[PDB]
């Protein structure tokens, strides 16, 4: 009966007998794995191991409904198992001594903790089962060889991607005698799709149930709107029985028989119209079309629908045409790169291995940072989902201890990319680096996955690694086949043979020519002029101040950086001091011509 | 401009390129010439008279008495 340690600690198995929970399935595996750890003579308190709300706490849930349909083994039957809280515990160790002391002797009731006991457990009398994540169990369980020998490592495994799909299929109909709303079959798909994509922060399974409920709930809300029909007559019976109330405190009786019938028909009215608006309502099945969940899902991070609404076919068609629209030059090293990376989707390259692998070379300014930019808002979809990790201050011996993470007994990229997976990592400065910090990115392009301290498991299977460097630039300064294959031998002088056989290809920055920089000078016009849609300012710059402006700042060395802050202090800075006169020009046409001495404001009217 | 443009290459020499980039403008202080030191005085001048609004109290300093 073991009456000690029910007064101790909350018994998971009396609930969970009584069938009203759900149904706790996709653990298959990590079922079958607890209970052959603890039918086990040796580690029969085995702790379950894994990321929080990944599937940790919800292993041990289906474990608990098993009991009553006998399949768990002959071994592992006709026991209870109570999940206690770790929060719950001389005074405070009380409790737990009488927990252990009434299991230990009996066997039949296994305590757990949310890893004095450590002799019970030790010996096997009481099972233990730890809910604790790998870091915690690699600090307390296996800082002991008695507690670590005593037990089984067990992993809770997450939901596969088609496991989530059978789990969906058969809580289907749960949701339709809820919301009333009919769940097609296409809608379960694309929700566990876009689940799997947009959210990372908490895994299956427990990323694709509540995806689709705020969805019923929007379509529930939205069909029963009332389209101008019900509400015009509901005012109107209102305020006929607050006359008619009006008119019974005001002892005037004459009216209230009138009233009274007006009230009734309008009853009767009000009756028939509400039941034909349900009898055409009813007739259809308000089915979840796909679009339904990618409006939700846009809510949430801000993606627009237009990215959602690409099923990944013609993203790589028009991947040349968006790279070349925000970058202008070189287009050599633009379609080069563009052909690298639809190969590798197909299967010519494997997953887990990063996609994106090519070196470039240049100085800085030329055009790369906003190529490296627009790379990702191409590929992926967000501008900002860039992790840009420098190495110009990694020049010390603890330098390859930072971006690891934090080692246990002391106070960076797995950290970062463990929340968004979906991002891109630029190395800049590559060429001079500790050189502890080139074992850390072999692995990566070699293996694909690293581990951190915590014992923590990072993927990198839909990652671009970019590593810039800064080497062949000073050769170039004093065909774009044989240029590569000229810089290929001063590439593989400095580095290690071995590390640049992962890449793909080796991209080199040429020199802007004094035509390529108009185009560059029309955009930033441009993207100037989109920044004030919301006051209705529309900015024209004729070709001849671009001509002349484009040769006011120009640094061979540096390349289009100085442009910026050229356009910058020549056309707003007067841009400026009209708008702040008083609001002297508001939804005109401003052209700006430049007659060879003076850049003439020319001040026009749309 | 060339006194910015050189230093700027010393002031990114010791820091980082990238961290320069969000800055607007780089701001450069010059030297002070004796000219520019007697307008100093003046308005020092100037702000302990009004300092003295409460007394009335004017105050006058002649061009050779802020030179010395």
């Amino acid at each position: 009966n073991t009456p000690t340690l029910d007064s101790l600690a909350r018994d998971l198995t009396v609930i969970a007998k009584d069938g009203t929970l759900d149904p706790v399935i996709g653990r298959d595996k990590e079922i079958t794995r607890v209970i052959e750890v603890l039918s086990r003579r040796t580690k029969n308190n085995p702790v379950l191991i894994g990321e929080p709300g990944v599937g940790k706490t919800a292993i041990a849930e289906g474990l608990a409904q098993a009991i009553v349909n006998n399949e768990v083994p002959e071994t592992l039957k006709d026991k209870r198992v109570m999940s206690l809280d770790m929060g719950t515990v001389g005074e405070f160790e009380e409790r737990l001594k009488k927990v252990m002391e009434e299991i230990q002797q009996a066997g039949n009731v296994i305590l757990f903790i949310d890893l004095i006991l450590k002799p019970a457990l030790a010996r096997g009398e009481l099972q233990c089962i730890g809910a604790t994540t790998l870091d915690e169990y690699r600090k307390n369980i296996e800082k002991d060889a008695a507690l670590e020998r005593r037990f089984q490592p067990v992993q809770v495994d997450e939901p596969s991607v088609v496991d989530t799909v059978a789990i969906l299929k058969g809580l289907r109909d749960r949701y339709e005698a809820h919301h009333r709303i009919n769940i097609s079959d296409e809608a379960i798909e694309a929700a566990v799709k876009l689940s799997n994509r947009y959210v990372s922060d908490r895994f299956l399974p427990d990323k694709a149930i509540d995806l689709i409920d705020e969805a019923s709930s929007k379509v529930r809300l939205k069909s029963h709107t009332t389209p101008n029909n019900l509400k015009e007559i509901e005012q109107e019976i209102e305020k006929v029985k607050n006359e008619k109330d009006a008119a019974v405190h005001a002892q005037e009786f004459e009216n209230a028989a009138n009233l009274r019938d007006k009230q009734t028909k309008l009853e009767k009215q009000y009756e028939e119209a509400k039941n034909e608006w349900k009898n055409a309502q009813n007739g259809m099945s308000t089915s979840l079309s796909e679009e339904d969940i990618a409006e939700v899902i846009a809510g949430w991070t801000g993606i627009p629908l237009t990215k959602i609404n690409e099923t990944e076919s013609e993203k790589l068609l028009s991947l040349e045409d968006t790279l070349h629209e925000r970058v202008i030059g070189q287009k050599d090293a633009v379609n080069s790169i563009s052909k690298a990376v639809r190969r590798a989707r197909a299967g010519l390259k494997d997953p887990k291995r990063p996609i994106g692998s090519f070196i470039f070379l240049g100085p800085t300014g030329v055009g790369k940072t906003e190529l490296a930019r627009a790379l990702a808002e191409s590929m992926f979809g967000d501008d900002d989902a860039m992790i840009r990790v420098d190495m110009s201050e990694f020049m010390e011996k603890h330098a390859v201890s930072r971006l690891v993470g934090a080692p246990p007994g002391y106070v960076q990229l797995t950290e970062k990319v463990r929340r968004k997976p979906y991002s891109v990592i630029l190395f800049d400065e590559i060429e001079k680096a500790h050189p502890d910090v080139f074992n850390i990115l072999l692995q990566v392009l070699d293996d694909g996955h690293l581990t951190d301290t915590k014992g923590r498991t990072v993927d990198f299977r839909n990652t671009i690694i970019i590593m810039t460097s800064n080497v062949g630039a000073q050769e170039l300064q004093d065909d774009y086949e044989t240029i590569r294959k000229t810089m290929l031998k001063e590439l593989k002088n400095s580095f290690r043979p071995e590390f640049l056989n992962r890449v793909d290809d080796i991209i080199v920055f040429h020199k802007l020519t004094k035509e390529e920089l108009k185009e560059i000078v029309t955009m930033m016009v441009n993207k100037l002029t989109n920044r004030l849609s919301e006051q209705n300012i529309n900015i024209i710059v004729t070709d001849k101040a671009k001509d002349k402006i484009a040769e006011e700042g120009y640094d061979p060395e540096y390349g289009a950086r100085p442009l910026i802050r050229a356009i910058q202090k020549t056309i707003e800075d007067n841009l400026s001091e009209l708008i702040l006169d008083g609001n002297q020009i508001e939804g005109k046409k401003v052209t700006v011509d430049h007659d060879g001495k003076e850049f003439k404001y020319d001040i026009a009217e749309q």
